[PDB]
Formats: C-alpha cells, sequence, structure tokens
C-alpha cells in the first residue's frame, strides 16, 4: 500500500508526516521501521490511547500538532493541577490497554502525546525505565508497566528532566538494587511522590495497578 505522500520528518527510528487518502486528504504520521499483531491493536478504541490508523514496514498514526508530551514539558520550562490531569490521562489509557491484556514495554513521556482538546494519549503498540526484573530477567509485564508510569509521573514533575541523569545507562541496574530511586523533585507534592515512589518496589506485586493509581491520582485531583 502506498495511499500516501511521505512529507517532512517529524522525529529521528523513524517519524514523518503524511497525506492519507473516497473523499479528500487526510494528514497523518508514518513511523518507518507484524500484520498479525497490528490487527489486534486495530481493535483498541479510547480516548487516552493513540488509534491505530494502520500499517504498511510502516506504521499508520493520527497526525497531531500539539506533539508529544515530554517536548510540551521542556518548552514550558526553557500548574499541579495539569500536571496531575497528564497524569490520569495516562492512567485511564494505560488501564484500559492494560485490562485489554496489552503489555506496553516502552512507556515514558515521549510516547505519551498531546491531542487537540489538549487531553493526552498513550502511543506506540510496539533502560531508565525499565523495572528491576525486566533489566535482570528480561521480564515485562503489567507491573513494569507502571514503574515506566511511575518514571513518567517523575518526567512531568520535573517537566522533562532526563532520569538519573548524573548516572549511565549502564550503572543503572547497580544503582537500582542498592535501594536507590528517583529523587523527590522540589516543590513536589508528597503525596504524588509517594504514589510515585509506589511505582517502583522491587516487589512488583507491591506496585499499585493502573486502576489504584488512576482512582488515587482522581482523588488527589479533586483535592485542588
Ligand atoms: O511532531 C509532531 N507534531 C508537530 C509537533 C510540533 N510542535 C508541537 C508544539 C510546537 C511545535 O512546533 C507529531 C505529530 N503526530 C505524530 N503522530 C504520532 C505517531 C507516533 C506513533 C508511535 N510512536 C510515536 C509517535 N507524532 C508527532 N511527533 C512524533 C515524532 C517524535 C515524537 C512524536
Amino acid at each position: 500500500e502506498q495511499q500516501f505522500t511521505l512529507g517532512r520528518m517529524l522525529g529521528k527510528g523513524s517519524v514523518r508526516e503524511a497525506q492519507l487518502k473516497d473523499g479528500s486528504f487526510v494528514k497523518v504520521a508514518v513511523k518507518m521501521l507484524f500484520l498479525r499483531e497490528a490487527a489486534c491493536m486495530k481493535e483498541f478504541d479510547h480516548p487516552h490511547v493513540a488509534k491505530l490508523v494502520g500499517v504498511s514496514p510502516m506504521v499508520i498514526l493520527p497526525f497531531m500538532k500539539h506533539g508529544d508530551l515530554h517536548a510540551f514539558l521542556l518548552a514550558s520550562r526553557i500548574p499541579l493541577q495539569t500536571l496531575v490531569r497528564f497524569m490520569v490521562d495516562i492512567a485511564c489509557g494505560m488501564e484500559y490497554l492494560s485490562s485489554r491484556n496489552f503489555i506496553h514495554r516502552d512507556l515514558a513521556a515521549r510516547n505519551c502525546m498531546l491531542a487537540e482538546d489538549m487531553t493526552v494519549c498513550v502511543a506506540d503498540f510496539g533502560v531508565k525505565w525499565l523495572a528491576l526484573e525486566s533489566l535482570a530477567d528480561n521480564l515485562y509485564t503489567v507491573h513494569s508497566d507502571v514503574w515506566a508510569f511511575g518514571v513518567t509521573m517523575w518526567e512531568i514533575m520535573t517537566r522533562g528532566q532526563t532520569p538519573y541523569a548524573g548516572i549511565e545507562n549502564a550503572e543503572i541496574y547497580n544503582y537500582l538494587i542498592g535501594g536507590n530511586r528517583l529523587k523527590q523533585p522540589p516543590e513536589c507534592m508528597e503525596e504524588v511522590y509517594d504514589l510515585m515512589y509506589q511505582c517502583w518496589s522491587a516487589d512488583p506485586k507491591q506496585r499499585p495497578s493502573f486502576t489504584c493509581l488512576r482512582m488515587e491520582l482522581e482523588n488527589i485531583l479533586g483535592h485542588l
């Protein structure tokens, strides 16, 4: 298939803007690099998960003008209420995906997209976001998805900072095993950091579910 016109580069892994064609012309985004798993991912539908437009190899996703969450956070830096709502949005998307038995593996702010209405959707159906057992055993589960969510929470709170900035990738395992984590940002709400810290328990069963996270973030959102 080639009913779309490859255009300007959006990010570089390569993502490029394109123009998909019954009526007129729709602007999409094409990830340039399978069909069995894309048949499973096509069925997903939720206001906080980025839809699959299709596949062709390359992946066809909706074009989203406000770009990715990570750049947005960075752009602002160079209100807690808005930050907490971003987290709620990601949690809704993730709660949905894990309810469909989908393990994401690559959750990060860069993989979260700002929609037209400035809601955040989880994108990208598929070491600094990886749980200890993802690192030690290549075990990927809902619980390692929650670990990655917790790092994403930290990214939101620090407004786009690189996690473990003073530490090399090769030293991350060693850092974490020693019981060290990402430190509480200055002016970060205790309640926010507590929930985030819970996401990084060495014991994967001691990590909250996405339902639990959504509820406990939604609770915080009501105590504005
Ligand atoms: O770049 C984009 N839009 C314009 C942003 C430019 N902005 C934003 C504020 C100021 C300004 O000038 C963009 C638009 N649509 C898509 N569609 C999702 C596709 C996708 C699929 C799977 N994984 C990951 C992304 N991705 C985009 N970017 C990707 C390439 C790098 C990060 C994500």
